[PDB]
């Protein structure tokens, strides 16, 4: 409907796949080459389904900060025959607050879904399902089951992936440029 939705659509149409694990279907953001991200609670194993195709996982790493605190991001390298568009230049370098974000989801349950969530706070620490988690973004939208892995964007930046909610607020794990240096 406007330039926020425009940037979000451009990311969804080229840089997402539907990932299926034993824990469900998730929006999965492709970042560069065969490297993507997914919430760590997806419990990625040695095999994953990508757009309903059986795919070997070449590597998977559940990220933690240097205090050995969960970040809820798993980086996955897929044995796929095609590379993602390189979007690392859209990733923020530092922890920040944001205005006017969009949360975008693409699954069998919620195809072509876009939500204007408004202001995003650098919330920091969250007890996420009992697990102490750092680098959490918060937005005041009543997000639901089915939105995990959703992409959080502003105009020109890809800032996080949706990892939870409390019925009134939604929570995303930050993406930082430093997670994807090669
Ligand atoms: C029910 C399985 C379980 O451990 N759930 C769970 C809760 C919180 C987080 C952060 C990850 C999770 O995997």
């Amino acid at each position: 409907m406007g330039p926020g939705f425009d940037f979000a659509q451009a990311i969804m149409k080229k840089n997402t796949v539907i990932a299926r694990t034993e824990k469900g279907e998730f929006t999965m953001l492709g970042v560069y080459d065969r490297v993507a991200v997914i919430p760590t609670h997806a419990s990625v194993g040695e095999i994953i389904y990508i757009n309903d195709v059986e795919t070997r996982v070449l590597d998977a790493c559940a990220l933690r900060d240097l205090t050995d605190t969960n970040l809820e991001i798993t980086i996955v390298k897929l044995d796929r025959n095609q590379k993602f568009r390189d979007i690392r230049h859209f990733l923020p370098r530092c922890e920040d607050d944001y205005n006017d974000a969009v949360l975008s989801v693409h699954t069998s349950k919620f195809p072509n879904m876009y939500i204007p969530v408004g202001q995003v706070t650098n919330y920091g620490f969250l007890n996420l399902g009992g697990t102490p988690t750092h680098r959490i973004l918060m937005y005041n939208f009543p997000t639901r089951a089915g939105q995990c892995g959703g992409v959080v964007t502003t105009t020109g930046k890809v800032i996080g992936i949706h990892v939870g909610g409390n019925g009134a607020q939604g929570f995303a794990a930050m993406l930082l440029h430093s997670y994807f240096t090669d």
